């Protein structure tokens, strides 16, 4: 079928040439002399786009532009006019007007518009396709060589990137990417297993983790005399940011960079040892006070403000700050009215947690597992509670106040596939993506074993303790009730082992415009 | 601040008029020679928009684009090139341009692309305020006299579409359409508590409700020839449909309507209603062992295919059909992916019970409590539901088999405010917004008193029982720790009583483009 065009103007005659051109090229334009006419033929019949004319007899052009936008709000309708005044532009911009043409109009410019206008999603489709397939060797190409971790960053951020423009491409189109994502994930699995250990001992070689946070990306901001938010929203991945990035354009500027988390990704080391600026062993042994074993019943990020204030005083700092966390709306919505009265501090710590309340809700809520079934979901959910919690106006009313906002997580996420077969101790924790225990089978090379927890920073309820993590999307399983716990754990969201999502991170400096 | 424009052109001396003009009307321009320095300049600036001449020497026009949307995807960019090429515009719009305007260019054409790429949300927004306090008056007029179910319709659509269309407003512009909303429930409860038992004494003259539906919109399909599928969505408002119908607009036109749920605006009798073409009573008495009675705990709505089937024989007719139930995620997806094997039958029908299980998670899920706090978010949620769900894709693959859709649904939902003393019993049901009870105590000018069910066509288990129903935002409280369950339903999604929003509801006809 071909397209449909509704062409109001009281001196269509004049047009006979684009319209015979138009014709030319496969569309039915149908003329008519008058708004109200106009007005008619989008009440009888279902065009496909509207060229409507400012200046016409009886009704005015911009007022049928009105009543055709309550009538078919979808149906795009052009303005092509003699006028070029200001006010008439204005209007037309306001009712919605999908592109406005200045008489005398090139017949190519009207052809543009119809195509722009009708066919910009099949367009666009088809071009992401092949922009995609054409750099598809290059993406495999540039990971199979071995690589470095600033690479590595770049890798990450182009498969998100094409995560992201292939949602609405076919399955076949889906899963090349699939592949490519997990074969990046395989990739990178084993790139960390190498080099994790040296990161540790070798603090001035390696990339910045948790521990050097507010170190490398915090700390010269605030020296060089800027008013800092530290904003942490718990369990963050990459995809999200990409995912709400687009809202925050219209009031910062972004400095978008990455880092990479500790091991185990969860809050419990990677978050402490951010607050701290240590590695939670040395959060033990320095400050007994303020470290939570695990087999603890009480939460174990109680004491982030006060880690802040050992961070600051040994770096002999002396900057004014604050703590805040929200974990529940209510307390964020008195927050949100109270925001200004922290305009003395040079650094105020925001932490959000849903977040990650919604990604574990994601195992056990019937509601958050059809919200959130696939990531595509998955991120259009965060970005609805990004806009309607009081998280959208949190941001505003900070770039408002004119503060500088360091935006980062302590970790990300990953959708597990596969169960790698594990048995512990009964008071073994509960974690998927990692266990901590000594009586435990398992497959060394299917996890990640760390039998010496003190080269890797880690503290141990023992002296005999060991570290086992999944790696890429495995997730434990016990073999008790295995058959159903492998059922009730696919395809769910969890973090704590290694992989591309959970350890590389976004760390955002935005400056407010 | 004036904006920032980055102009890319070979020949960009020639355009000096252009920028001189740009520059006059307050906008800062800087002028590259090539893509080159175009996407060091972006890297180096944060720019508000591009100007991209397609032909300039070495680096593409085209290709510099694909670099400045991975660098600043968030900023604009307008193509201005002599090329009047198909695929230069087809690669350009591929590319998220902007705009795409020819050689030699209108300087007003440049200001008209400068305003609407970079204030547009801003006009519209005034606009909007605007053109609702004049149409405010108008509405105001509509409500002054008695009004007809056609005129209900209408005006119920036009609160709607303000509802929506001032979700990006300031505060004070929305308490002034809240206050015409619930001007406009006041009225409606009185127009409907004043005509309710003649519309079931008369249904030659009543306006069509529950049990008509089907006869009044699916059967002329049939009997025409056509091939149907009724969607019915559970508890899906008219804002909800208005929420989605951009997304069904790609693959359908639309012949929307309204029709009235029967109360009380719950499945048990709405629902069954439309599938059965009888008001609950006459279930009761000609089908009894397809009736549950309220006091049983079995779900209410479990034959509905035998009901269908009883349907199609009472009115002589021979339709094909299926009946499919969608409640979890997983069975959709089965259904989805077998969703050619129904082409064999004219009548397909489908239910999906999500949103009401997400309306009802409203009052006992802290998920849902946060991502849909207000109407504004619940619409949100309603929409990326539909998106990333396999609802989408389920209208998109019957639109592919030729069959036409007619969506619709049981009843709707209001947010509850106020609470309504009810004295009652064990026995008396839970519903939140009507109660069965032979011995109920309330003050009769708080509710809907309906003492002869049978009168308005409904069943009972004794017969001294009766019905009251909640009007507008008003919800029934016990008054044993009245104070504990009035703040705790305050604010939550409530259905079976009298409002716009429960019982005027949408059923759409819809036609595959
Ligand atoms: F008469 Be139209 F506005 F060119
Ligand atoms: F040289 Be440009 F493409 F006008
Ligand atoms: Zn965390
Ligand atoms: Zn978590
Ligand atoms: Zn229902």
């Amino acid at each position: 079928r071909p397209y449909t065009v509704l062409w109001a103007d009281d001196e269509i005659d004049l047009l006979k040439p684009h319209i015979l051109f138009l014709e030319q090229k496969g569309y039915q334009v149908t003329p008519v002399l008058s708004g109200n006419d106009a007005i008619e033929a989008v009440q009888n019949n279902d065009f496909d786009i509207v060229f409507l004319d400012e200046n016409m007899p009886g009704i005015g052009g911009l007022d049928a532009l009105q009543k055709i936008k309550e009538l078919k709000p979808y149906t795009p309708v052009v303005m092509i006019t003699k006028s070029e005044e200001e006010h008439i532009m204005t209007q037309a911009i306001g009712g919605k007007i999908a592109d406005y043409l200045i008489k005398p109009v090139n017949p190519n410019q009207l052809l543009l518009s119809l195509k722009k206008n009708l066919q910009q999603h099949s367009i666009i489709s088809e071009t992401t396709n092949t922009n995609y397939r054409q750099e598809f060797v290059q993406l495999g190409t540039q990971m199979s060589g071995k690589l470095s971790f600033e690479e590595w960053k770049e890798l990450y951020r182009r498969i998100v990137f094409w995560e992201i423009e292939l949602e609405q491409a076919d399955r076949q189109m889906g899963e090349l990417l699939e592949m490519q994502k997990q074969e990046a994930n395989r990739l990178f699995a084993r790139f960390v297993t190498q080099n994790y250990r040296e990161w540790i001992a070798k603090p001035d070689t390696r990339p910045t983790m948790s521990p050097d946070l507010f170190k490398q990306k915090v700390f010269p901001l605030l020296d060089n005399g800027e008013k800092v938010f530290f904003i942490l929203i718990d369990n963050f991945r990459q995809d999200q940011w990409e995912s709400v990035k687009s809202m925050l354009s219209e009031f910062y500027t972004f400095e978008e960079d990455m880092y990479l988390s500790i091991l185990p990704t969860a809050a419990q080391y990677a978050r402490n040892a951010i607050f701290s600026g240590l590695m939670p062993l040395q959060i033990e042994k320095m400050f007994p006070d303020l470290w939570v074993d695990e087999e603890s019943e009480e939460g174990k990020n109680l004491n982030e403000e006060p880690m802040i204030r050992t961070l600051i005083e040994r770096y002999r700092k002396h900057y004014s700050f604050s703590y805040n966390k929200v974990y529940e709306t209510k307390f964020g919505e008195r927050l949100l009215g109270q925001i200004r009265s922290l305009s003395q501090n040079q650094l105020n710590v925001i932490v959000l947690n849903f977040v990650d309340m919604m990604s574990h809700a994601r195992t056990d809520s019937k509601m958050i597992r059809e919200l959130a079934s696939n990531e595509a979901a998955y991120r259009s959910l965060t970005k609805s509670w990004f806009k309607h919690s009081t998280t959208y106006n949190l941001f505003r009313s900070i770039a408002e106040m004119g503060y500088k906002v360091v935006l980062t997580t302590d970790h990300g996420t990953i959708q597990v596939k596969n169960p790698v077969k594990v048995i512990g101790d009964r008071s073994t924790n509960t974690n998927l993506r990692y266990k901590i225990g000594k009586n435990l089978d398992y497959n060394p090379k299917e996890v990640f074993e760390i039998k010496d927890p003190a080269s890797v920073g880690l503290p141990h309820n023992n002296l005999s303790d060991k570290f086992i993590f999944t790696k890429e999307d495995d997730f434990f399983a016990y073999p008790n009730n295995y058959n159903y716990y492998v059922q009730y754990y696919r395809n769910t969201f969890q973090h704590g082992g290694i992989s591309l999502e959970e350890m590389l991170v976004p760390v955002i400096t935005m400056q407010p415009k």
